[PDB]
């Protein structure tokens, strides 16, 4: 059991096969507007689900450090490394790997944060980003 | 933002710091039963979210093959391998790697499946298992 209805999974699957919203509406015998709304609602539930798994894996993080809007991306690896020594736990990434990770996934605008976010280490030692700032 | 309330996030965090459900009930000033019911509902929503992402990546899967209750786990690599050549795409896993995956994750009872499930290849080329059989959705 999931957060998607059977109807939403069917529409998403038919979309994945390349069918237009108007084509799918005819197969299911409902308005094209209803199909568009149903697809939009499903994608929103998937994003909501994706953020939920992010908050769960963040709650169980080895080490997490917070980056504020406007900070420099290159100052971040030290923040993580300093807190990692405070907890005496190893961060299995070079300063460059952390940066190349932040370029691909962080809300940045050329080395500057455009929003607050937290960078953390997965329980599986993956690097991850979340936009929920948890107080501690 | 997500499917978790601010209350459920606080409780999960306190559990992750090792507290007992009764300790948490005191901190939030409510019954221990309420804390357990809120914690159970939160983990259930996380599993529900985890299954929603699986179905999403299954809908966009490279290659998928379906296995029914009673089939032999050892016949599965051939089904996947034949279906990958019909689509002319590579599966970066040996027959043994596929087997050792199904032993760890599939609903099997000694090399025989106790329920239907779908084995598929992630968009990131990971191996994955899902229990929703969506190949009927093809006409």
């Amino acid at each position: 059991k999931s957060f998607l209805t059977e109807q939403q999974i069917k529409i998403l699957r038919l979309r994945a096969r390349g069918l237009k919203q108007s084509e799918i509406a005819e197969l299911l015998g409902t308005s094209r507007a209803n199909i568009s709304i149903l697809e939009r609602r499903a994608l929103e539930k998937i994003e909501k689900a994706r953020n939920t798994i992010t908050i769960w894996e963040q709650i169980n993080s080895k080490i997490s450090v917070e980056v504020r809007k406007g900070e420099d991306i290159f100052t971040v690896p030290d923040k993580l490394f300093k807190k990692a020594d405070e907890l005496q736990i190893k961060v299995p990434y070079s300063t460059a790997e952390i940066i190349a990770f932040l370029v691909e996934h962080a809300p940045i605008s050329d080395r500057i944060a455009k929003r607050d976010f937290t960078l953390f280490l997965d329980a599986r030692d993956r690097l991850r980003i979340s936009e929920c700032l948890l107080e501690e």
